[PDB]
């Protein structure tokens, strides 16, 4: 169908007929051929009167009867339904994107396989929803599989769907707040499905109730009671039994098997041995009209017709969803309290219980979407409470913000709010409390999630860690050469794909790519290959980001001579405090800002004397990183002449130090004496740059040298009854548990630890092995850590690391020593 704009508005005002949802699937069940036959069925289309997107959510209409309407146990408003089809993604690993898709859904379509039933993954994921309180309603497809390949029977397929039913409430049952209710699923209740996104065909019990009711009198409700469990028609007798065995001891046939299973079971076996006299009769009694050209298809052909117009699956997915999945309204009185990360009676936290578009706002941002209108991204969201309207001034609260501080706090105005229709995009004035919405304009203040307010006083609402920060990289070279050009191409899409994937040419003539850890890594890797640049690649294992450090000051004076021998420099290192080095990374310790002013802060906060602060010559790396150069020299003839050089030859050294090339971190320099040559034409950079070098190399060396790895926080929900395969895993690592809390309603820990980023490769294996795939993962890099061990010694921790460095970057085994920058005099 096709909508105007104010046609949507209109829907998006009666709230109570909405249906934010997604569909949790096993990429191999047929996950996306349900969501093409739900779209297919009543997908939306602006009827209108060229930007694209990354189709995040699709909008479905429904419409219903009076008489259905009155069966949905929640408030409705007109007979007219927008569900909101929120994409989530394919591979489970993804975690945390997993949790974003969700957070903004109220209820899920759980797909399960006739044969197979629940398998583990999915098993995973409907255990998160259901943290979440997301109400499930379920579907088993693939039973064409069953019938073709198996040539199962009516009672042996219905026995199948019977167990599987039960497997689902057992978990549903376990994770299930209190809160929620017993949302478990019932075939007799309406929120279970069965059929086959192949052939394209499904029903419930329900669509089954109305067709024998009418046709026979008799009422629905007690016709689909009896369409499931041991209810029985006995032919001959013509009355129901409550008996299987009836009259001279005789099996009788279920009513599900008599009713539903054996007129379907009857087509596929007709079709199939295409039994030419009985297909045309059989069709008659069923009511399937062949239109035309039909009429002339048969086997497989004829049977995806003929199900469809007998079935059509869509109409059945949509019949639970409307009847049976909660709207913003009912959901977000009972899901308020998770979502909201402050008071449980703040006035926000009462607004988003009541829906309520006349709060302020508080709209959850879940993730960035790509898209064409330039190098943009557009926000994908839901209001939770108030109304988001265009060019509002907007409180943009980002990951790291709280409600006392000014951190990550950003107060701009929303240029365009538009409607995610797929791919397309539709821009509208305002958008009420309940609904999926995007936005243009935030780009450059949100990176992935976050929260828009309009209080002052409200907190940020349940965010997803997510860190920038490119721990690890990987080679990528084409295998057919003539492909190159494809993989340029393909590089340069990735990157415009992703802020937090980073592609580049290194100096060896090497395509990288780095990212934030082995689970983003194969992602981009894969679409890179397929996708992007769709050609084979050639990958080379991970390499892991270090950094080069000082444990104290130097044994001791460094000093060194340009090669000229008229100029020498003095100069020792020393560590810079943890609590200095993030300040410096913060921008708290900030190179722009008054030296005066900077010198300041380091002193009243930092212990550091106010002259050496007021004396910085410089940051670095590339004139910001976390290290030092502090002017003590007294009474220098010219020194003002030199600065540059020694500045760029700090650059040059604190970007690849001196144990294997890495950049340095927490390394204070402290220039302590200098003599120059009287001429200029003896101290220029050539002379001067390698000094400073060499001096710096020196100095560090002198300084107790050491290495940090960086070092992830990660966070685990699992069973409180299989925690213990967790610490089992993360002490086969080095790891170190931070916290371990319950929340109350749930049978669902949560551990944090911290994970050393080297220790982490086939950590999401091991982690689902140690508890059966029961472990829910998401990493973040969190900092950095020193190593004890002796970067020098080629046997030590430490040293065993930078060894395979220096080899892999084809350099001499042996780390140089200070002696050899070292210049006796």
């Amino acid at each position: 169908v096709a909508f105007t704009v104010d046609q949507m508005r209109s829907l998006m005002d009666k709230v109570t007929n909405v249906r934010n949802m997604s569909v949790i699937a096993h990429v191999d069940h047929g996950k996306s051929t349900l969501t093409d036959s739900l779209v297919q069925r009543a997908g939306i289309i602006s009827a209108a009167k060229g930007i694209t997107i990354k189709s995040t959510a699709i909008s479905l209409y429904s419409e219903m009867s009076d008489e259905d309407v009155k069966e949905i146990k929640q408030k409705t408003d007109g007979n007219s339904f927008l569900i909101n089809l929120i994409d989530s993604p394919g591979h489970v690993d993804f975690s945390s994107e997993v949790t974003a898709a969700l957070r903004v859904t109220d209820g899920a379509l759980v797909v399960v396989d006739t044969i197979e039933g629940v398998c583990v993954q999915t098993e995973t994921v409907l255990r998160q929803a259901l943290g979440e309180r997301i109400k499930p309603v379920v579907v088993i497809n693939k039973v064409d599989r069953a019938l073709l390949e198996l040539q199962v029977s009516k009672e042996d397929l219905y026995q199948t769907f019977a167990r599987t039913v039960e497997s689902v409430n057992v978990i549903v049952s376990t994770y299930a707040d209190e809160v929620l209710g017993d949302v478990q699923v019932y075939p007799a209740r309406g929120t279970v499905a069965f059929g086959s996104g192949l052939h394209g065909w499904a029903f419930t019990i329900r669509q089954f109730a109305t067709r024998y009711a009418k046709k026979f009198g008799v009422d629905k409700a007690k016709m689909m009671d009896r369409l499931w469990g041991d209810s029985f028609f006995n032919p001959k007798t013509k009355k129901w039994t409550n008996k299987d065995t009836d009259a001279e001891g005789k099996p009788l046939e279920r009513a599900f098997n008599m009713f539903i299973l054996d007129p379907i079971f009857r087509l596929f076996t007709a079709i199939m041995n295409f039994k030419k006299d009985e297909i045309p009769v059989l069709l008659e009694k069923l009511e399937i009209v062949l239109k035309g050209d039909e009429k002339d298809l048969e086997g497989k052909a004829l049977l995806k017709v003929v199900m469809r117009k007998f079935l059509p699956a869509a109409d059945a997915l949509l019949e639970m969803i409307v009847l049976h999945l909660p709207s913003p309204v009912t959901a977000q009185a009972y899901r308020a309290e998770q979502l909201y990360e402050g008071p449980a009676d703040d006035a926000n936290c009462i607004a988003i219980k009541n829906c309520d578009p006349k709060a302020d706002l508080m709209l959850y941002v879940s993730k960035m979407v790509p898209t064409s209108d330039k190098g943009r991204f557009y926000a994908f969201g839901r209001v939770f409470a108030g109304t988001v309207k265009s060019g509002q001034k907007v409180r943009i609260q980002g990951p790291n913000y709280v409600p006392g501080k000014k951190d990550d706090l950003f107060i701009k105005a929303i240029q365009r709010v538009v409607l995610m229709m797929g791919r397309f995009v539709e821009p509208i004035d305002d958008c009420p409390a309940g609904n999926i919405i995007g936005l243009v304009g935030i780009d450059q203040f949100l990176l992935k999630t976050g929260t828009l307010t309009t209080s002052e006083t409200a907190h940020n609402m349940k965010v997803m860690k997510f860190s920038v920060s490119p721990v690890v990289q990987v080679a990528v070279e084409v295998k057919n050469a003539n492909d190159l050009p494809k993989l340029v191409e393909g590089l340069k899409r990735l990157s415009k794909s992703d802020p937090c994937v980073l592609t580049y040419m290194s100096e060896s003539g090497e395509h990288i790519v780095a990212g934030t850890g082995e689970l983003h890594l194969e992602i981009c890797l894969q679409d890179l290959e397929h996708d992007h640049a769709g050609v084979p690649l050639k990958i080379s294992p991970p390499v892991v980001a270090y950094r080069e450090t000082v444990e104290s000051e130097s044994s001791q004076t460094a000093l060194s001579k340009s090669p000229n021998k008229h100029n020498r420099i003095y100069l020792k290192a020393e560590p810079i405090d943890e609590e200095v080095s993030l300040a410096i990374e913060n921008g708290i310790i900030n190179p722009r800002d008054d030296f005066k002013a900077r010198a300041r802060i380091m002193a009243d906060d930092y212990g550091w004397d106010v002259t050496d602060a007021r004396k910085i010559w410089c940051f670095g790396p590339d004139g910001n990183g976390p290290n030092l150069v502090i002017d003590q020299t007294k009474a220098v003839q010219y020194l003002h002449e030199i600065k540059d050089s020694v500045v760029a030859a700090f650059q040059w050294a604190t970007k690849e130090g001196p144990i294997f090339g890495e950049e340095m971190r927490s390394v204070r320099v402290n220039i302590l004496d200098v003599t120059l040559h009287a001429d200029a034409i003896h101290r220029g950079g050539g002379q001067i740059i390698p000094t400073m070098r060499r001096a710096t190399y020196a100095g560090f060396l002198l300084a107790d040298p050491k290495i940090q790895e960086p070092v992830f926080l990660v966070e685990i929900q699992c069973p409180e009854q299989a925690v213990g395969g967790i610490y089992s895993v993360l002490n086969k690592k080095r790891g170190q548990v931070v916290s371990e809390e319950q929340r109350p309603g749930t049978p669902l820990f949560t551990v944090k630890a911290y994970l050393p980023v080297n220790e982490s490769f086939g950590f999401t294996g091991e982690l689902r092995q140690a508890t059966g795939g029961q472990a829910f993962p998401q990493m973040v890099f969190d900092h950095w850590s020193t190593l004890g061990s002796d970067p020098l010694d080629p046997t030590s921790k430490a040293g065993e690391i930078v060894l395979a460095a220096r080899k892999r970057h084809g350099m001499k085994e042996e780390v140089p020593g200070w002696q050899e920058y070292y210049d006796k005099l």
